[PDB]
């Protein structure tokens, strides 16, 4: 199935740049934890 399909594993940007947004949404996240805020 096609030949191009690299993940862009990275952490918060920090040699990655120009990400991509590889998160979903971003409520409120602390002490590497996602929670949400909005529901």
């Amino acid at each position: 199935g096609e030949d191009i399909g690299h993940i862009k594993y990275c952490g918060i940007v920090d040699d990655c740049y120009k990400s991509k947004k590889p998160l979903f949404k971003i409520w409120k996240c602390v002490e590497n934890v996602c929670v949400l805020w909005y529901k």
